[PDB]
């Protein structure tokens, strides 16, 4: 199974985002190629819980979370399924990589398809700052761009 | 369960498509606001195979055809699962309106959700045309506006 968000908004961030997953049992593959973000900087990428994108990129919602957990790094045992941690920006504001993702499912009751990817203003502190919204947002501020996950072949 | 596409483009088309499914088994309830569009016409609305937005409103494939049928009209027994028919434009160019479907649906393995709805730039000929292209287009023409269909609360 394929799909793909393409990263939209009126801030100069804009991107893709691919995800395949062959089973549901198997961890899900991200790519990305995002681009007009600060140069060399970590920056904010989640799954939102909708794929609202009535206003903008806050009627998205918050972050993916069907098992209740509060925000974390994704190597965390304790996070959220959307979070994806942060992304580098090289010294022209490209982040672009990928990697496997075992929460992340593009098949089953817990699929990503139809929900939102996000890229954020800030840095994720992967729920490690001393605060409440550390372990809600991991305080990665502003939502730049964002795309709802539709499916691809 | 609710969905939500916003329609957009260059072409000064817009508008929103609200989906609402209680159960599989029940039919759903398709709203829309769509403005931009050709005063007092009657335009193409369907929905696509993919919700794949990296190519505009081409990338989303064909109509959503699990069934393999051909083009018809939504009251037809023989019609695509995304053969949603015409709208209708007022004097201002808006399209606006709702009603049910029972081949389209939010829920189950022929869920919308993560695919695209386009509003067309011609009229759909409900494949009535002598035309092999209105079996499977329905010759509807150019996809001005599209979105993906997201999950909303
Ligand atoms: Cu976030
Ligand atoms: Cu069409
Ligand atoms: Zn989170
Ligand atoms: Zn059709």
């Amino acid at each position: 199974v394929q799909a793909v968000a393409v990263l939209k908004g009126d801030a100069g961030v804009s991107g893709v985002v691919k995800f395949e997953q062959a089973s549901e049992s198997e961890p899900t593959t991200v790519s990305y190629e995002i681009a007009g973000n600060s140069p060399n900087a970590e920056r904010g990428f989640h799954i939102q819980e909708f794929g609202d994108a009535t206003n903008g990129c806050v009627s998205a919602g918050p972050h993916f979370n069907p098992f209740k957990k509060t925000h974390g790094a994704p190597t965390d045992e304790v996070r959220h399924v959307g979070d994806m941690g942060n992304v580098k920006t090289d010294e022209n504001g490209v982040a672009k990589g990928s990697f496997k993702d075992s929460l992340i499912k593009l098949i089953g009751p817990t699929s990503v398809v139809g929900r939102s990817v996000v890229i954020h203003a800030g840095q994720d502190d992967l729920g490690k700052g001393d605060t409440e919204e550390s372990l809600k947002t991991g305080n990665a501020g502003p939502r730049p761009a964002c795309g709802v996950i539709g499916l691809t072949n």
